[PDB]
Protein backbone atom coordinates (compact mmCIF):
# COMPACT_ATOMS: atom_id res chain seq x y z
CA UNK A 1 0.00 0.00 0.00
CA UNK A 2 0.72 3.93 -0.21
CA UNK A 3 1.02 5.23 3.25
CA UNK A 4 0.65 9.20 4.12
CA UNK A 5 2.22 10.94 6.90
CA UNK A 6 -0.22 13.07 8.25
CA UNK A 7 -0.27 10.50 10.74
CA UNK A 8 2.12 8.14 12.56
CA UNK A 9 2.53 5.03 10.23
CA UNK A 10 1.20 3.01 12.56
CA UNK A 11 0.65 -1.01 11.45
CA UNK A 12 -0.19 -4.07 13.10
CA UNK A 13 3.06 -6.79 13.04
CA UNK A 14 2.58 -10.24 13.93
CA UNK A 15 5.50 -11.60 16.12
CA UNK A 16 6.09 -14.70 18.35
CA UNK A 17 2.14 -15.75 17.86
CA UNK A 18 0.55 -12.51 19.15
CA UNK A 19 0.02 -8.77 17.23
CA UNK A 20 1.21 -5.72 17.91
CA UNK A 21 1.02 -2.49 16.63
CA UNK A 22 4.16 -0.94 15.83
CA UNK A 23 5.50 2.29 13.60
CA UNK A 24 7.35 2.22 10.18
CA UNK A 25 10.61 4.41 10.73
CA UNK A 26 12.52 5.06 8.39
CA UNK A 27 15.13 6.79 10.77
CA UNK A 28 15.65 3.48 12.54
CA UNK A 29 18.77 1.16 11.54
CA UNK A 30 17.22 -1.79 13.63
CA UNK A 31 13.83 -2.90 14.76
CA UNK A 32 13.35 -2.42 18.77
CA UNK A 33 9.72 -3.61 20.21
CA UNK A 34 9.05 -2.82 23.81
CA UNK A 35 9.39 -5.54 26.35
CA UNK A 36 8.07 -8.97 25.42
CA UNK A 37 7.91 -12.82 25.75
CA UNK A 38 9.51 -13.84 22.89
CA UNK A 39 10.69 -17.52 22.03
CA UNK A 40 14.31 -17.96 20.53
CA UNK A 41 18.15 -17.17 21.81
CA UNK A 42 18.74 -14.10 22.61
CA UNK A 43 22.21 -12.26 23.00
CA UNK A 44 22.54 -9.04 25.73
CA UNK A 45 23.13 -5.92 23.02
CA UNK A 46 22.74 -2.10 23.45
CA UNK A 47 21.32 0.21 21.06
CA UNK A 48 21.79 4.26 20.80
CA UNK A 49 18.65 6.63 20.25
CA UNK A 50 18.01 10.51 20.64
CA UNK A 51 18.21 10.34 24.63
CA UNK A 52 21.22 7.60 24.60
CA UNK A 53 21.54 4.03 25.10
CA UNK A 54 19.83 1.28 26.21
CA UNK A 55 19.92 -2.44 27.01
CA UNK A 56 18.12 -4.74 24.63
CA UNK A 57 17.65 -8.71 23.97
CA UNK A 58 19.06 -9.19 20.43
CA UNK A 59 16.98 -12.39 18.45
CA UNK A 60 17.96 -13.12 15.63
CA UNK A 61 16.38 -14.67 12.37
CA UNK A 62 12.28 -14.23 13.69
CA UNK A 63 9.73 -14.68 11.58
CA UNK A 64 7.65 -11.42 11.65
CA UNK A 65 4.41 -10.77 9.42
CA UNK A 66 4.27 -6.37 8.71
CA UNK A 67 1.01 -5.43 7.36
CA UNK A 68 0.53 -8.87 5.59
CA UNK A 69 4.35 -8.89 4.65
CA UNK A 70 6.54 -11.37 5.99
CA UNK A 71 10.26 -10.86 6.91
CA UNK A 72 12.51 -12.84 8.99
CA UNK A 73 15.57 -10.75 10.59
CA UNK A 74 16.77 -9.33 13.74
CA UNK A 75 14.59 -8.07 16.47
CA UNK A 76 15.59 -5.65 19.52
CA UNK A 77 13.57 -6.19 22.70
CA UNK A 78 14.22 -3.47 25.09
CA UNK A 79 12.78 -0.32 26.95
CA UNK A 80 11.83 1.27 23.80
CA UNK A 81 8.91 4.11 23.84
CA UNK A 82 7.54 2.75 21.11
CA UNK A 83 7.51 -0.50 18.60
CA UNK A 84 9.91 0.68 15.85
CA UNK A 85 9.84 -1.36 12.52
CA UNK A 86 13.26 -0.33 11.20
CA UNK A 87 15.38 0.01 7.88
CA UNK A 88 16.79 -4.29 8.67
CA UNK A 89 13.01 -5.28 8.02
CA UNK A 90 11.31 -2.50 5.95
CA UNK A 91 13.53 -3.27 3.23
CA UNK A 92 12.54 -6.97 3.71
CA UNK A 93 8.92 -6.19 2.68
CA UNK A 94 10.24 -4.06 -0.37
CA UNK A 95 9.59 -0.89 1.70
CA UNK A 96 10.59 2.51 -0.28
CA UNK A 97 10.17 6.29 0.40
CA UNK A 98 8.75 8.26 -2.86
CA UNK A 99 8.12 12.23 -3.38
CA UNK B 1 12.05 10.08 -6.57
CA UNK B 2 12.51 6.73 -5.11
CA UNK B 3 14.43 6.50 -1.97
CA UNK B 4 15.48 2.40 -1.10
CA UNK B 5 15.94 1.95 2.43
CA UNK B 6 19.49 0.10 1.80
CA UNK B 7 21.02 2.87 3.32
CA UNK B 8 20.10 5.50 5.50
CA UNK B 9 17.49 7.68 3.50
CA UNK B 10 20.38 10.65 3.87
CA UNK B 11 18.82 14.16 1.56
CA UNK B 12 20.78 17.63 1.55
CA UNK B 13 18.41 20.29 3.46
CA UNK B 14 18.72 24.18 3.16
CA UNK B 15 17.40 26.02 6.22
CA UNK B 16 18.60 29.44 7.54
CA UNK B 17 20.70 30.08 4.18
CA UNK B 18 22.55 26.58 4.80
CA UNK B 19 22.97 23.44 3.75
CA UNK B 20 22.63 20.69 5.57
CA UNK B 21 22.41 16.96 6.05
CA UNK B 22 19.45 14.84 7.09
CA UNK B 23 16.77 11.75 7.26
CA UNK B 24 13.72 11.27 5.89
CA UNK B 25 12.45 9.81 9.35
CA UNK B 26 8.83 8.49 9.00
CA UNK B 27 9.31 7.69 12.77
CA UNK B 28 9.81 11.63 13.65
CA UNK B 29 6.59 13.31 14.37
CA UNK B 30 8.15 16.94 14.35
CA UNK B 31 11.88 17.91 12.50
CA UNK B 32 15.19 17.92 14.68
CA UNK B 33 17.78 19.67 13.41
CA UNK B 34 21.58 20.03 15.00
CA UNK B 35 22.71 23.32 17.07
CA UNK B 36 22.28 26.33 14.39
CA UNK B 37 21.82 29.63 15.76
CA UNK B 38 18.70 30.62 13.80
CA UNK B 39 16.83 34.05 14.38
CA UNK B 40 13.57 35.00 15.85
CA UNK B 41 11.87 33.88 19.08
CA UNK B 42 11.62 30.34 20.57
CA UNK B 43 10.09 28.39 22.83
CA UNK B 44 12.13 25.33 24.99
CA UNK B 45 10.89 21.71 24.33
CA UNK B 46 12.35 18.32 25.31
CA UNK B 47 11.62 15.52 23.06
CA UNK B 48 11.95 11.52 24.00
CA UNK B 49 12.96 8.54 22.03
CA UNK B 50 15.03 5.23 22.94
CA UNK B 51 17.40 6.26 25.14
CA UNK B 52 15.56 9.76 27.14
CA UNK B 53 14.67 12.93 26.44
CA UNK B 54 16.64 15.92 25.33
CA UNK B 55 15.96 19.39 25.43
CA UNK B 56 15.32 21.32 21.99
CA UNK B 57 14.06 25.07 20.82
CA UNK B 58 11.05 25.18 19.23
CA UNK B 59 11.42 27.65 16.18
CA UNK B 60 8.14 28.20 14.19
CA UNK B 61 7.49 28.77 10.32
CA UNK B 62 11.13 27.83 9.36
CA UNK B 63 11.20 27.57 5.63
CA UNK B 64 13.54 24.33 4.36
CA UNK B 65 14.15 22.94 1.41
CA UNK B 66 14.59 19.50 0.85
CA UNK B 67 15.81 17.92 -2.47
CA UNK B 68 14.15 20.67 -4.56
CA UNK B 69 11.23 20.53 -2.68
CA UNK B 70 9.93 24.03 -0.30
CA UNK B 71 8.58 23.70 3.44
CA UNK B 72 7.45 25.47 6.08
CA UNK B 73 6.83 24.30 10.22
CA UNK B 74 8.58 23.88 12.80
CA UNK B 75 11.83 23.03 13.48
CA UNK B 76 13.38 21.47 16.83
CA UNK B 77 16.73 23.02 17.50
CA UNK B 78 19.01 20.58 19.98
CA UNK B 79 22.04 18.38 20.46
CA UNK B 80 20.86 15.60 18.59
CA UNK B 81 22.75 12.87 17.67
CA UNK B 82 21.40 13.41 13.91
CA UNK B 83 19.03 15.87 11.69
CA UNK B 84 16.22 14.05 11.22
CA UNK B 85 13.44 15.31 9.07
CA UNK B 86 10.17 14.33 10.56
CA UNK B 87 6.53 14.17 9.19
CA UNK B 88 5.37 17.80 9.83
CA UNK B 89 7.63 18.45 6.82
CA UNK B 90 7.52 15.08 4.97
CA UNK B 91 4.03 15.46 4.34
CA UNK B 92 4.79 19.16 2.87
CA UNK B 93 6.77 17.73 0.15
CA UNK B 94 4.32 14.44 -0.56
CA UNK B 95 6.69 11.97 0.78
CA UNK B 96 4.78 8.49 1.27
CA UNK B 97 5.96 4.92 2.59
CA UNK B 98 5.49 2.51 -0.40
CA UNK B 99 5.39 -1.46 -0.65
C1 LIG C 1 9.52 7.36 19.52
C2 LIG C 1 9.70 6.93 18.06
C3 LIG C 1 11.13 7.16 17.55
C4 LIG C 1 12.15 6.54 18.50
C5 LIG C 1 11.39 8.66 17.41
N1 LIG C 1 12.74 8.93 16.91
C6 LIG C 1 12.95 8.86 15.48
C7 LIG C 1 13.72 7.60 15.09
O1 LIG C 1 13.70 7.46 13.70
C8 LIG C 1 15.17 7.64 15.56
C9 LIG C 1 15.96 8.73 14.84
C10 LIG C 1 17.43 8.62 15.23
C11 LIG C 1 18.45 8.10 14.23
C12 LIG C 1 19.92 7.99 14.62
C13 LIG C 1 20.37 8.39 16.02
C14 LIG C 1 19.35 8.91 17.03
C15 LIG C 1 17.88 9.03 16.63
N2 LIG C 1 15.79 6.38 15.23
C16 LIG C 1 16.16 5.42 16.25
O2 LIG C 1 16.11 5.69 17.41
O3 LIG C 1 16.56 4.16 15.80
C17 LIG C 1 17.24 3.24 16.76
C18 LIG C 1 16.86 2.11 16.54
O4 LIG C 1 17.66 1.71 15.30
C19 LIG C 1 18.98 2.42 15.49
O5 LIG C 1 19.38 3.29 14.14
C20 LIG C 1 19.21 4.54 14.42
C21 LIG C 1 19.35 4.62 15.92
C22 LIG C 1 18.84 3.21 16.44
S1 LIG C 1 13.59 10.14 17.76
O6 LIG C 1 14.89 10.45 17.16
O7 LIG C 1 13.94 9.69 19.11
C23 LIG C 1 12.54 11.60 17.80
C24 LIG C 1 12.50 12.53 16.60
C25 LIG C 1 11.60 13.76 16.64
C26 LIG C 1 10.76 14.03 17.89
C27 LIG C 1 9.86 15.25 17.93
O8 LIG C 1 8.66 14.89 17.30
C28 LIG C 1 10.80 13.09 19.08
C29 LIG C 1 11.70 11.86 19.04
Amino acid sequence: PQITLWKRPLVTIKIGGQLKEALLDTGADDTVLEEMNLPGRWKPKMIGGIGGFIKVRQYDQILIEICGHKAIGTVLVGPTPVNVIGRNLLTQIGCTLNF
